[PDB]
C-alpha cells in the first residue's frame, strides 16, 4: 500500500545516506542507489534493491538511477573536503534533467541551513561548499519539480528520535540534527506534500 | 555622450532576458544578436532589431554593432567544462566591429572569480574562467571605453535598484540578482565613472 515505494538515493554511502538507506529498507522502500565504483556500500549493512555503479556527473548514470522511480532523495556532499566544487550543483542539474525525462516530480534534497543565514556570517572555511549548495538550490528551485529544500544545521551522531522540530522557511530553535533524524525527515518528506516548495530546517535538542 | 541605441549580446540568457526587458522599458533602441529568435519572449517588451546569427561570425557581429552608441556583452557558455574560446573569440569580433563602426563604449560581464585567487575556482569552472580572463584582456587591450562587470553568484531575487558597486575589488555580499545586474549594466551606459575600472555589484536580499 505504498504510494511512494521506489526511490533513488544519491549519496547513500555518506554519513546521512547510510542511515537513510537503512531506515528506508526497514520501512519497506524499494531503494535504488548510485554509488561510485571505488565506494560501494558496506557488505555487512542493509542492501538496497538496485545498485547503479557510476557518477552523478554522468547524465547517463543519473538517468539509469532515476528511471522508474517514484521520488528522489539527494544526500550528495564532499565528505571532509572543503575545496571549491560543483559536484552538488552539476549533479543536481543531471538529476533535474533525468526526473523531467522520466516523469518523476518529487525531489527531497539536502543543502544546509547556511542558505537561511545572513550570507556574510557563513564561516569562510565553509564558503566554497556553501557556494555550491547555493548553486544547487537554485537549480532545484528553478526546475519546477516538487522540491523539498532540506537545510539542516550541524549534523551529529545523536539518536534517531522522530521528535525533532521542522522549521519552515527560517532557522529553527536548535543548532543540531542527528544524521538519523535527518534521514528520517528526508523519508517523511516522501509521504506528504506539505513541504513542497518550502525550505525546511530540522533540528532537535538531544536529552 | 547620450546613449540611445545599444546592441546586447547574450540577450537570450538569464541575465540577458531581464537586461533586454529593462532596456526596452527604459526607452533604449535595442538590437540583439540571437542564434534562434524563438528564444526571445513572444509577449511584453520586444527589442527594436533582431539579427539572427552567431557571435563567432564576424559579419553577424558587424551587422549587430553597426550604428550603435554602446554595446552590452552578456555572453556565456554554461555547459563548457573544458577549454573553450567562444566568449573571447566573440569579444575579438565585437572589438573589431566597434572599431570599424566608431562605437566606443562596451560594458561586458565576466565574473568575480577574476577578483579572487585562482584556487577559488571549482575545477569544472576553470575553462570558462580562463576564457573570461581572455575576454577581459581582449577588451582591456582594445583601447575602447570598457567597463568590466565582475558579478558574484547571480540570483533570482526581484529587482531593487539598491545594490552596492565596489570598484577594483570585492564588496561584502556575494550575490547579485540577475535583475539588479541587468539594471547595473544599463546604469553603466549613463556615466563614464566606471570606464577603465572593474566593478563588483552585490546586495543583501531577504
Ligand atoms: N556535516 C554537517 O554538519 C553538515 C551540516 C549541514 C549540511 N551539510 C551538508 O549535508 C549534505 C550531506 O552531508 P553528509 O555528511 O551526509 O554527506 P557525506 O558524508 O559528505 O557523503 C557524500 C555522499 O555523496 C556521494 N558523492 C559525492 N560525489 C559523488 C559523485 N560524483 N557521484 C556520486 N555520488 C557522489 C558520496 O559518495 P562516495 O562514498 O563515493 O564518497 C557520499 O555518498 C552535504 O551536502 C553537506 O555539505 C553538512
Ligand atoms: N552565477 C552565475 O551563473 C554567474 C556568476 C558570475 C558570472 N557569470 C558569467 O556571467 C555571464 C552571463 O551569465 P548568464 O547566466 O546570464 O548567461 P547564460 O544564461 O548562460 O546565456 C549566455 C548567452 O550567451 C549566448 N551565446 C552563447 N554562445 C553564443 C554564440 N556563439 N553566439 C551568440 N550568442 C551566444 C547565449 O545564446 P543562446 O540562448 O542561443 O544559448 C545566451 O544568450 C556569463 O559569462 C557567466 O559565466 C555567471
Ligand atoms: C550550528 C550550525 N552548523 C552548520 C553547519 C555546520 C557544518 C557544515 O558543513 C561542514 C562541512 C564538513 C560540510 C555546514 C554545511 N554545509 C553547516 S549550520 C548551523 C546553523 O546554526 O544554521
Ligand atoms: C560566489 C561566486 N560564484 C561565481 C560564479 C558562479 C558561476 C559561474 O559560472 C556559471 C557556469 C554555469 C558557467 C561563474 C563563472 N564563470 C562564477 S563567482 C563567485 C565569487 O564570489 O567570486
Amino acid at each position: 500500500h505504498m504510494a511512494v515505494k521506489k526511490i533513488a538515493i544519491f549519496g547513500a554511502t555518506g554519513q546521512t545516506g547510510l542511515t537513510t538507506l537503512a531506515q528506508a529498507v526497514q520501512a519497506g522502500y524499494e531503494v535504488t542507489v548510485l554509488v561510485r565504483d571505488s565506494s560501494r556500500l558496506p557488505s555487512e549493512g542493509p542492501r538496497p534493491a538496485h545498485v547503479v555503479v557510476g557518477d552523478v556527473l554522468q547524465a547517463a548514470d543519473v538517468d539509469k538511477t532515476v528511471a522508474g522511480q517514484d521520488a528522489v532523495i539527494v544526500l550528495l556532499g564532499t565528505r571532509n573536503d572543503l575545496s571549491p566544487t560543483t559536484v552538488m550543483s552539476e549533479g543536481a542539474r543531471n538529476i533535474v534533467a533525468a526526473m523531467k525525462a522520466h516523469g518523476v516530480d518529487k525531489v527531497v534534497a539536502c543543502t544546509s541551513a547556511f542558505l537561511l543565514w545572513d550570507p556574510t556570517k557563513v564561516p569562510p572555511r565553509l564558503q566554497a561548499v556553501t557556494d555550491d549548495h547555493i548553486r544547487m538550490h537554485k537549480v532545484l528551485r528553478e526546475s519546477g519539480l516538487k522540491y523539498v529544500a532540506v537545510m539542516p544545521p550541524h549534523i551529529g551522531d545523536q539518536p534517531l528520535t522522530g521528535a525533532y522540530t521542522v522549521t519552515l522557511d527560517g532557522r529553527g530553535p536548535s543548532r543540531v540534527i542527528s544524521k538519523h533524524d535527518l534521514g528520517h525527515f528526508m523519508l517523511r518528506c516522501l509521504t506528504t506534500d506539505e513541504y513542497d516548495g518550502h525550505s525546511t530546517y530540522p533540528s532537535h535538542q538531544y536529552q
